[PDB]
């Protein structure tokens, strides 16, 4: 059975609105969502779906692209890093159940340089 999703909104904690979060969802995230290696990222990993029965007893951090652009929606994130975090997990935990030189992992492989370009660009 899955997990419900990660939290999306918490409307007790403060709200801002930074260059960095704006750049993230309006590049950052619209970017790689319209990537070839998009989609198998761009919701949550369904376990069962995907006939995975072990994948939430090895991964206990699920992050993923829908999840992430609901946080920057809902702002979720106060600080830039913490997105960029989420981004990292998504992309570590592919690489964590899956092995290297996997079809899947070269996908978040390619994913993940398209993102670490597009943070090398982060305005100040
Ligand atoms: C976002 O993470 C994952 C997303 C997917 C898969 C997966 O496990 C290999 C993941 O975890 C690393 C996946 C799963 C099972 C399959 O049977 C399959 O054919 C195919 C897949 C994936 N496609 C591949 C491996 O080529 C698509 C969905
Ligand atoms: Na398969
Ligand atoms: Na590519």
């Amino acid at each position: 059975m899955n997990p419900p999703p990660p939290e999306t909104s918490n409307p007790n904690k403060p709200k801002r609105q930074t260059n960095q979060l704006q750049y993230l969802l309006r590049v950052v995230l619209k970017t790689l969502w319209k990537h070839q290696f998009a989609w198998p990222f761009q919701q949550p990993v369904d376990a069962v779906k995907l006939n995975l029965p072990d994948y939430y007893k090895i991964i206990k951090t699920p992050m993923d692209m829908g999840t992430i652009k609901k946080r920057l929606e809902n702002n979720y994130y106060w600080n830039a890093q913490e997105c960029i975090q989420d981004f990292n997990t998504m992309f570590t935990n592919c690489y964590i159940y899956n092995k290297p030189g996997d079809d899947i992992v070269l996908m978040a492989e390619a994913l993940e340089k398209l993102f670490l370009q597009k943070i090398n660009e982060l305005p100040t």
